[PDB]
Parts: structure tokens; sequence; C-alpha cells
């Protein structure tokens, strides 16, 4: 069974600025990415101290960088803490309402579209080269869900049929057709070491053939 959801007005309006405004420096949706798996690796892993059977589900936390040239999609893999059904329907768009309000107000002060992870919204830059988004997601407490929107004020949220992941999350970006510049090799590894060479967990850029 297949469930659409409305997205909450200020999400909506998010997504039509990020989709619409002219910005070049479209690079950083990557680092934005990156973060959200960072901040996901780090909660299992502060988890694991106190209740070691969390890690039950896979003991190594990393991030997997995959292109596919033949799909034209860029996926973002980690063995983070997950997302429960919660999370994707209600719980993060609550938190994404706030987060959205403070960095519309802080674009039209003066700010650029970059800034967009200090307001805890990053997750959204995705939609500056893909025109669908599509999570996969395994949270201990929950099932595998799959999450998927290319905007236009709607989500969908259905149990995952596909390859189980024991935990963690796969963000597959499905990229705009002028977007294909972030399937190249040295492209990614560029973004990569210009914003995310700090990153406390091995990150694997992944080839193709
Ligand atoms: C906020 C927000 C939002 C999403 N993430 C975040 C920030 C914190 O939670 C996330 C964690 C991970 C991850 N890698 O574990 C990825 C994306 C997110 C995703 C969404 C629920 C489909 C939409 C949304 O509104």
């Amino acid at each position: 069974e297949v469930e659409t959801f409305a997205f909450q007005a200020e999400i909506a309006q998010l997504m039509s600025l990020i989709i619409n405004t002219f910005y070049s420096n479209k690079e950083i949706f990557l680092r934005e990415l990156i973060s959200n798996s960072s901040d996901a690796l780090d909660k299992i892993r502060y988890e694991s101290l106190t209740d070691p059977s969390k890690l039950d589900s896979g003991k190594e936390l990393h991030i997997n960088l995959i292109p596919n040239k033949q799909d034209r999609t860029l996926t973002i893999v980690d063995t983070g803490i997950g997302m429960t059904k919660a999370d994707l329907i209600n719980n993060l768009g609550t938190i994404a309402k706030s987060g959205t309000k403070a960095f519309m107000e802080a674009l039209q002060a003066g700010a650029d579209i970059s800034m967009i992870g200090q307001f805890g919204v990053g997750f959204y830059s995705a939609y500056l080269v893909a025109e669908k988004v599509t999570v996969i997601t395994k949270h201990n407490d929950d099932e595998q869900y799959a999450w998927e929107s290319s905007a236009g004020g709607s989500f969908t949220v259905r149990t995952d049929t596909g390859e189980p992941m024991g935990r963690g999350t796969k963000v597959i970006l499905h990229l705009k057709e002028d977007q294909t510049e972030y399937l190249e090799e040295r492209r990614i590894k560029e973004i990569v070491k210009k914003h995310s060479q700090f990153i406390g967990y091995p990150i694997t850029l992944f080839v193709e053939k």
C-alpha cells in the first residue's frame, strides 16, 4: 500500500524556492546529505554505549557514495540510526517547519542558499540537483520504509520490498538532465575534499562499470 501525504505549507514553499531560485553553487547539496549521514552515525554510536545490542543490525559505521550513469542517480548510503515511520511522516516535518521559517527569514535579510544546514533543513538542498528524491530507511525500532517526492506539494511512504539494509538510510537522487556532473568521479572527489574532508566516518566513493 502506497500512502500519499501533503507537505506542510512551509516545506512546500521551501522546496519551490530551492527548485525555482537562480543559484549556481549547487554542489553544497552533497555536504548537506553527508552531514545528515554523519549526525545519524553519531546517534547510533552514542546509543550503542548504553545499549550494545543496538549494533546487532550492523557494527560498521560508514558512508558510501554510489553514482549510476545508466539510471542517472547518485546514492548517499549510511549505516546511521535510520528513521522510523513517525520520523518520515510527522516528527522531522514539525522540526523542519520552524527551521524553514528561520531560513526563509534569513534569505530575505541577505543570507544565501548555502547556509541551509544551519537551519536543520539541509536535506531539502537535494532538490538543487534532483528532480526526484527516494529515501530508503531502516531504524532498529521499525520496518524498512521508502519515502519519495518529486515536490509538487506531496510525498509518498510505503513499506520497502527491495534489498534489506540492516540499519541506516539510502538517499537516492534522481538527477536533473543538466546535473549529470555529480555522477563523475573527479567532480564528487573534489566536492568531498572541499566541504566534507573532516567527517569522522569513512566515506567510500564507489566507481562505475
Ligand atoms: C529535517 C529532515 C528531513 C529529512 N532528514 C532531516 C534531518 C534529520 O533527519 C534525517 C536523517 C537522515 C539520515 N541520513 O539518517 C537523512 C535525512 C534526514 C528526511 C525526510 C524525513 C525525508 C524529510 C525531512 O524533512
